[PDB]
């Protein structure tokens, strides 16, 4: 349902930094699990990913978490979302790609040009995702009206692109993808 999706994206997402994960795979499926407070995640692993980790202990991880299930011990399942940490030290943000956000209106269509400011070396698309459109609920009525064809494009200097649409949520299976955050030229967003 649209409200699904909707809540979906509207949810809470959390960046944990610098963890260490552990490596293994069970059915078929691959993972990372890690702790903290005595809790684990396990996270799922998808596509090419599945071999850039290819050791066990996996330290200097970056995870962007949305909570797709929860067990009684209290451990949190989520879809990929793992990057290298940075290897740089940065005081501020390294890239300010412009997004260029084609609101349907009375009449027409409006842009409104924005910035996203990006603030890793590598960047999951499955974070991209969620806080792009998490900021198209809150600012731009995403949702509002069902999104048809809608779609979020993100452009690289190289001139490969990347699009979500927004018709329904991310596919799991591309939530592992990762990409140069430095190297985004800019994000495009046609919004019913
Ligand atoms: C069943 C399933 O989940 N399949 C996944 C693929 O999606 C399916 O097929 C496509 C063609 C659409 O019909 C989907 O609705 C359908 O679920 C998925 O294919 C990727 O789908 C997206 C849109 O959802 C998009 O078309 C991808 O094409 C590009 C892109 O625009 O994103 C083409 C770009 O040139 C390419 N960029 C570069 C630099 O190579 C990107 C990039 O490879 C991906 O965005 C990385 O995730 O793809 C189309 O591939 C497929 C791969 O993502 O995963 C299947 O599990």
């Amino acid at each position: 349902d649209i409200f699904d999706l909707r809540d979906y994206y509207s949810g809470a997402s959390k960046e944990l930094k610098n963890v260490t994960g552990y490596r293994y795979s069970k059915g078929g499926k691959h993972y990372l699990i890690f702790d903290k407070h005595q809790k684990f995640t396990r996270i799922q692993i998808f596509g090419k990913d599945i071999e850039r980790l290819k050791t066990r202990k996996n330290p200097g991880l970056d995870i962007f978490v949305v909570k797709e299930a929860e067990n009684r011990n209290g451990t949190v399942f989520s879809y990929g979302g793992v990057t290298k940490k940075n290897q740089g030290a940065y005081y501020d943000y390294l890239n300010a790609p412009k997004f260029v956000i084609k609101k349907e209106v009375d009449a027409g269509v409006y842009t409104h040009v924005k910035r996203h400011y990006i603030y890793k070396e590598e960047v999951s698309l499955k974070e991209l995702d969620f806080k792009l459109r998490q900021y198209l609920i809150q600012n731009f009525d995403l949702y509002k009206k069902f999104p048809k064809d809608s779609k979020i494009k993100v452009i690289m200097k190289d001139g490969g692109y990347y699009t979500f649409e927004l018709n329904k949520k991310l596919q799991p299976h591309r939530m592992s993808d990762v990409i140069d955050g430095r190297n985004i030229e800019k994000m495009e967003a046609n919004i019913r």
